[PDB]
């Protein structure tokens, strides 16, 4: 069903820019890259564009379809360097192992906590060593600013100062969409300082996390995680 | 080791060699809710058995006891089961066979009874991760009896008790607060002491609405939700949630 939201049915772009942060974040590839949940290639074409051979994995057989007709659609020199492949980002199996493991911040909040860690344990599975797992994430408003540190003096005869600070580590984004003269949605929005915590716990060193601006321009709000397993 | 704060970082440094970082949660040199106690009691006014889950050493149970009730009282640890034992052991008669003492997990248990209210603090819920919550959530739908009222306490910081900021653009955007990490620091008011610890921690904290949302997902009816302030007095730093099944 759809959420009523209290101020009201239910509500369910250009990859360019952050497909080169992606790029920055790599260097030069050797080999195919492993782009996870590929959607309709809103990354996966700039990808393509940048010379990329890239095997793109996509859990829906109607997202695929999309995807193949705009396959059809492009010269044969991009078509020719798209590997299609029909699965799970969070349990898959395709056997071979990639320099370069890709995701965007859309595709990871599609996981929750149990799921993510299925994510991460494939994603170490498929990657030859000195391989790069590379994030995009969205970073909220919350999630980018300094915490209140909260001081408290207490005794006992002995006396404490107790220092207590609030961590981000998720948020629901809520949406209403409005006729100006009734659209809903809720999804998952996770700091990208929470998906670091959990890099490391199952097994990866992030060496970089660097703020960008998703569409070239502005605030930044989004983070490229760098992950390399040691 | 212990979680080095940002302000634990810069205190050790400052300390030499007198300085210590522990986490909180171990060698301790640093409980009563008489007051959380009497929200749960205020919200239920009983009929017969309740169920108190992850019990603890019986900070609540012993309350809940001094006013009549039954009490059954589950708890994971087999040493905090000891020690709640021993209190219980040199306890009025009356309020020693009034508790009955249960080991189990409260996100997959299951008991040869049902109650009319079944009760879990803050510091507990906020013990289980999102799966055992799903867990938590069908047991004790399956331990209350027709009309019976799962209560629940929880701690609301700062970012959960405001109203999320909006953006309108017309297209409202909100983002509420699901889930934080609590992190303290503890140390004495001197510097000297000798040796200086620095007591730190890091726990999970649930918004309510969060909880609230995962509980009517899973088949609860939300009835109600209360602020009010684990000391009795000052910022209402936590609610009172009570949850039916619908029938
Ligand atoms: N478990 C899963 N495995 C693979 N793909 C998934 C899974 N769950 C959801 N998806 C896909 O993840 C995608 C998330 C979307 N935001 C699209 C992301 C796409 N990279 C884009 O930029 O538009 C959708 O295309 C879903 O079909
Ligand atoms: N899965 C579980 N089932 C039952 N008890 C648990 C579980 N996980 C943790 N605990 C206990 O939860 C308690 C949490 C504590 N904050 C104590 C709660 C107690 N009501 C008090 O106010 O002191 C500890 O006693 C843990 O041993």
């Amino acid at each position: 069903g759809p959420v009523r939201t209290p101020h009201a049915c239910d509500f369910y772009a250009d990859g360019t820019s952050e497909a080169r942060e992606f790029a920055t974040r790599t260097g030069p590839v050797s080999g195919p890259v492993l782009e996870l949940a590929a959607g309709m290639g809103r990354l996966t074409f700039p990808f393509l564009d940048l010379g990329w051979e890239v095997t793109a994995l996509e859990l829906s057989t109607s997202v695929l379809a999309a995807f193949r007709k705009r396959l059809a659609e492009a010269p044969a020199d991009v078509r020719d360097r798209c590997t299609l492949v029909q699965g799970d980002m969070s349990a898959f199996a395709l056997d071979k192992r990639f320099g370069t493991v890709v995701i965007s911040s859309g595709s990871i909040n599609e996981l929750d906590e149990a799921d993510r860690r299925g994510l991460y344990a494939s994603v170490r599975e498929h990657l030859e060593p000195g391989g790069k797992f590379l994030l995009s994430l969205a970073m909220s408003e919350a999630a980018e600013s300094e915490p209140l540190e909260r001081k408290q003096e207490l005794p006992g005869g002995r006396r404490y100062v107790l220092h207590v600070r609030h961590l981000p580590a998720e948020e629901i984004q809520e949406i209403t969409i409005h006729p100006a003269d009734v659209c809903t949605h809720r999804r998952r929005l996770l700091a990208p300082d929470q998906v670091v915590r959990e890099l490391v716990r199952s097994g990866f060193d992030v060496i970089a996390q660097t703020p960008f601006a998703s569409g070239g321009a502005g605030r930044k709000d989004m983070v490229l995680v760098e992950a390399v397993m040691p």
